[PDB]
DNA sequence: CGGGATATCCC
DNA sequence: GGGATATCCC
């Protein structure tokens, strides 16, 4: 399926190629810091190729945002079929020991979720499906292209998986004020088995939808997937 | 000196893997700080060398400043610097936090505030205009994300304008001008003790400043009127 | 954990 | 001018 093929051409073009680094016009070659800043750049744009391709053998459009700040990363459909639309992010996080617990940042809870066309491509509703391709990496002279084997690395054990966002969203905020959703904090493997806390999508969105931006404000209100459903049986109250 | 020397010192169209398919930009801001980030630390770590100074990059990351230089025999005379971008179609950077290591010596911050005597800003100014792979060849037939780009280096609290850069990130806003006036350093604080207490004393939201200062004449006023 | 840092932009 | 975009830190 597109999805199956999708993961499939990730991980293989992941477990076999390593961007070493920016390369000019002139040939001359920069190398990469080990900041997730510089390798959430790298991941994307490495990335881009693979999603077009296989969005194109089944048909689907690819489409990115024509303003920063607006959500997701791409944005795939058919033209038959302008309302089943995919948003697909990309998402990075790093690692200094191998198969260590891992968490990322999810997106706002504020945004697209709440207000139909709040920072997205195209309104909330018109997407069916929200993937997100997360890569986890190790933190470990400009040059020739004849030196494209011995520039060093700022990073190791590239991992990388698809799963739906609400699968492994979390009951935990991601971060403070850029209010964002946390996704579960756990191995890389409960993140590709979709080992999540929501039972729907449903749930998810409520639980976002309705969460308060601060701890006091949540201590009325909820703080945590047991609370929300002691509080959804009550009556949300 | 190091500085004019970095100043004279001071087209790149892709990833590169060490396979060697080239892996084309994203026509956005988020990668270009990236790119000329990456561009830059080769070339001052080269300057550096030659005038004995030594160069330290953060450890953790959200600590400024990206580049740390220093002689090792005077480490209280260390010396900041930062890559900003921003895009043209006046002009505008975001130049920090405000309520960080300007506030609190030691917080965010690669070495105590203190020990730095001189904080840069590289500003990048680019003017924004493939979904394939490329081979080293076909580098002049890659398109490029970006129309023109140019370059300064300037003391952060020249550039320094009264207005916030962010909200909910508190950073400092520069001055909202012309390359040129970046160049020239056409800044509007007085001095850098003065851009200090501006901000230090800076509150986060327009109702707090409405009875304290959001702007140079209001902070002026303000000191005349004991600070207060 | 949650608040708030890192950089830059938009409604 | 407040709050979006991505991810991290203690």
């Amino acid at each position: 399926s597109l999805r199956s093929d999708l993961i499939n051409a990730l991980y293989d073009e992941n477990q076999k190629y390593d961007v070493c680094g920016i390369i000019s016009a002139e040939g001359k070659i920069y190398p990469l810091g080990s900041d997730t800043k510089v390798l959430s750049t790298i991941f994307e744009l490495f990335s881009r190729p693979i999603i077009n391709k296989i969005a194109e053998k089944h048909g689907y459009i690819v489409e990115e945002p024509k303003q920063q700040n607006h959500y997701p990363d791409f944005t795939l459909y058919k033209p038959s079929e302008p309302n089943k639309k995919i948003a697909i992010d990309i998402k990075t996080t790093y690692t200094n020991k191998e198969n260590e617990k891992i968490k990322f940042t999810l997106g706002g809870y504020t945004s697209f979720i709440r207000n139909n066309t709040k920072n997205i491509v195209y309104p909330f509703d018109q997407y069916i499906a929200h993937w997100i391709i997360g890569y986890v990496y190790t933190r470990v002279k400009t040059y020739n292209i004849n030196e494209l084997n011995e520039i060093p690395k700022p990073y190791k054990g590239v991992k990388v998986f698809l799963q739906d966002k609400w699968v492994i969203a979390g009951d935990l905020a991601g971060s403070g004020n850029t209010t964002n959703i946390g996704s579960i904090h756990a191995h890389y493997k409960d993140f590709v088995e979709g080992k999540g806390i929501f039972d729907s999508e449903d749930e998810f969105l409520d639980y976002w939808r309705n969460y308060e931006r601060t701890s006091q404000l949540r201590n009325d209100k909820y703080n945590n997937i047991s609370e929300y459903r002691n509080w959804i049986y009550r009556g949300r109250k």
